[PDB]
């Protein structure tokens, strides 16, 4: 997509149509090409299991990436690639370079694809005005266990509340809770506010 509905859907933080997979671990590419669909088990290099991305349709082109040989590289066995990078040709899903590549990319990622609407059709926004936003939009944190923190596994909460929290707890009696950083809209964050 593109325009505003490329702006509403990556302000809403949904999963894009032509959604393109990120590598999950760093290592050596083998492109098992097949019938209509791409198969690469991207072979670790540690000694990890094989992470492959399957049923990937012939529907789009492949990623033009940049190697050690210095030049437009198309993906074929025998490249190799580091964390977070696109396979095939499209966008990216935020909820998953999120947990891959922590939260500092996932701000530079909305940042950066949001300008870009922007100025193809040269509309001059300075940087900190789409900073304010993003900043609304990681604010809450996602509890895996509870154990003795009066939490309920699932919901969210404030960062905040979750430290003051977690460092009350393990003060008297001890116990850490668990909490994952989370990724919302701007339709879920204002209907969750505190009035």
């Amino acid at each position: 997509t593109g325009g505003l509905p490329r702006v509403q859907e990556l302000f809403e933080a949904r999963v894009p149509r032509g959604k393109a997979p990120i590598a999950d671990v760093t290592g050596r590419v083998r492109l098992e090409d097949g019938e209509r669909f791409y198969k690469i088990t991207i072979v670790p290099d540690d000694g990890g299991e094989e992470v492959v991305y399957d049923k990937i349709s012939k529907r789009q082109r492949l990623r033009v990436f940049k190697h050690e040989d210095g030049s437009e590289r198309v993906l074929s066995d025998g490249d190799h690639v580091e964390v977070g990078q696109q396979l095939m040709e499209g966008s990216a899903d935020p909820h998953e370079v999120l947990r891959v590549q922590g939260p500092r990319e996932v701000q530079i990622h909305l940042v950066r694809e949001v300008q870009e609407v922007y100025r193809a059709q040269g509309v001059s926004i300075h940087d900190k005005h789409i900073e304010v936003i993003v900043r609304q939009m990681l604010r809450r944190v996602t509890i895996i266990d509870s154990g003795s923190t009066e939490f309920l596994p699932g919901s969210l909460i404030d960062r905040a509340e979750f430290e003051a929290e977690n460092r009350r707890v393990v003060a008297e009696g001890g116990e850490p809770a668990a909490g994952r950083p989370v990724l919302m809209g701007i339709t879920k964050a204002s209907l969750a506010t505190d009035s």
